[PDB]
């Protein structure tokens, strides 16, 4: 049940549960960075993760931005071997420019579990 | 672990239903009438607060008729174990027509989502 | 766990992990389609499915289309009891018309565990 965290640069911050309950762990973006009005924007955060056996690390989004910014994660399925530095896609759908300054969270991370192994057939239907 | 317990905050809720034993979500249903404005957002009242099973949080997740139909699609959405507020669905609408919602229209469905709640974080100097 | 996958056309393809240890196996176009600059579109994939015991198929973005061209799966939610062809329901949140080919992966499945069999409990508070 490990998650292993490496910070890439000191502008990194290890991703924290905003509660000792919180379904997921906070994402901070480790340099400025504006998503435009109706637009989008790939947030840095000098982070890469091994996420638990079992799981992907699904990049969900901080309820307070989608209602308060509108934003909304996109992308957001980050395999369990991926080593390279995980990046917040955003969709800003609010008339207005959402500013994101270095240490801001701007999305949370999830263990999600999965079957990852899956053995496919292909049949004749489904009935 | 494999009850769901839901708490109705005013008449004009629905319990959630699955309806199929094997469908993935109970349906989310609007208690108060609303309009998500077009090219806009919106957030639905439920009138229910819930207790997801230990191990999974709950996700607000789409119903497939509305995105099509409508440009609705279904914002936030993560909604943990020990939450006892509101539940409340956020919209946007992506189209060109404003979506109109009155008390008891299905808006979405909550699925529950297994996770590992209990990860140790460790930092490491590299993954390799 | 099985994955049961029904091919209703030779323009299907099935469904194929991008690397042996991807979470999702991608999701193959069946037919061209342009899903409209700020607008929606369902792409057909001549597909169905029946997932395993214990999990949905989520029809998840992939990342490249996202950055790229301004995509996101809508809907979804793929319950283990649908029979139908399962369509992918794609928002384009940009200025510029997506064009889709037959052949091209424009989404992955991912098969999400979860809690299918939870007893509804109405409580006075929680
Ligand atoms: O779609 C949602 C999302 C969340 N909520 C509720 C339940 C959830 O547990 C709580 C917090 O969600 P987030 O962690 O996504 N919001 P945020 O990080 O902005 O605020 P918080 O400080 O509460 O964590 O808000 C909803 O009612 N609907
Ligand atoms: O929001 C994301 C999504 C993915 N990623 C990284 C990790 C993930 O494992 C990797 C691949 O994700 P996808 O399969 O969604 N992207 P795509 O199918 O476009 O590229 P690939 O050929 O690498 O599979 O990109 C992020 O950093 N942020
Ligand atoms: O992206 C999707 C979403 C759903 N579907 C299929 C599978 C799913 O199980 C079925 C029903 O989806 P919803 O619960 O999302 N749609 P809704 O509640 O509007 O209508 P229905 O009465 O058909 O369930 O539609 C897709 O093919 N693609
Ligand atoms: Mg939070
Ligand atoms: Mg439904
Ligand atoms: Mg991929």
């Amino acid at each position: 049940k490990v998650l292993k965290i490496q910070l890439r640069s000191a502008s990194a911050t290890v991703p924290t549960k905003g509660s000792a309950t919180a379904a997921g762990y906070d994402i901070y973006a480790s340099q400025d960075i504006t998503i435009p009005a109706m637009g989008q924007g790939m947030v840095s955060t000098d982070i890469s993760f091994t996420v638990p056996v079992g799981t992907y690390g699904r990049i969900a989004p901080r309820s307070g931005l989608a209602v308060k910014n509108g934003i909304q994660t996109g992308a957001g399925v980050v395999d369990r071997d991926y080593t390279g530095e995980v990046k917040v896609v955003l969709f800003n759908h609010s008339q207005r420019d959402f500013a994101i300054k270095k240490g801001d969270r701007v999305a949370q991370l999830i263990l999600e579990k999965i079957v990852d192994d899956a053995q496919i057939v292909v049949v004749d239907s489904l009935e």
